[PDB]
């Protein structure tokens, strides 16, 4: 019985909880910075807590439970306007990397690990303005893991570094999971520390 879309406040965190409604799946809001994902397969679904506006340096904890049996991931996700960008600080991951299909831009040092950096363009696609022609920015962790620090502004001067724009009005900033045509579960705290 999948939850119906929705976004908005909880606990005094952002949310956003979105899927193409074609899986089983269960999105719940827990107490303070936590939320819970239980999936099946058969679609494409996204949701986590954070943050509205985000901002270009934001230092955010995470920790929790990640249990992916195929295509997923777990990142630090969100958009600006002006220009329209989707973003990616991708901590982990499934079978698939996310940004295979995007322009190499080298590498960058974050936290504790390598990072690999990439630039797409989606073009008359669905986004937070309807549809819509954007680009994703992409930083992807060598090293996985399901817990930790991440300092935003890291990435954000390393894509500013490689040329791209990052001087967009932020939209939310929130710490998503994905899943992609395959089941999962996930239960996850987000935190600022800084």
């Amino acid at each position: 019985g999948t939850t119906p879309n929705s976004e908005g406040w909880h606990d005094g965190y952002y949310y956003s909880w979105w899927s193409d409604g074609g899986g089983d799946s269960t999105y719940t809001n827990n107490s303070g910075g936590t939320y819970e994902i239980t999936w099946g397969n058969g679609g494409n679904l996204v949701g986590g807590k954070g943050w509205n506006p985000g901002l270009n340096a934001r230092a955010i904890h995470f920790t929790g439970v990640y249990q992916p049996n195929g295509t997923s991931y777990l990142s630090v996700y969100g958009w600006t306007r002006n220009p329209l960008v989707e973003y990616y600080i991708v901590e982990n991951f499934g079978s698939s990397n996310p940004s295979s299909g995007s322009t190499d831009l080298g590498t960058v040092s974050c936290d504790g690990s390598t990072y690999t950096l990439g630039q797409s363009t989606r073009y008359n696609a669905p986004s937070i303005d309807g549809t819509q022609t954007f680009n994703q920015y992409w930083s992807v962790r060598q090293d996985k893991r399901s817990s930790g620090t991440v300092q935003t502004g890291c990435h954000f001067d390393a894509w500013a570094s490689a040329g791209l724009n990052v001087t967009g009005d932020h939209y939310y900033q929130i710490v998503a999971t994905e899943g992609y045509f395959s089941s999962g579960y996930a239960r996850i705290t987000v935190a600022d520390v800084g």
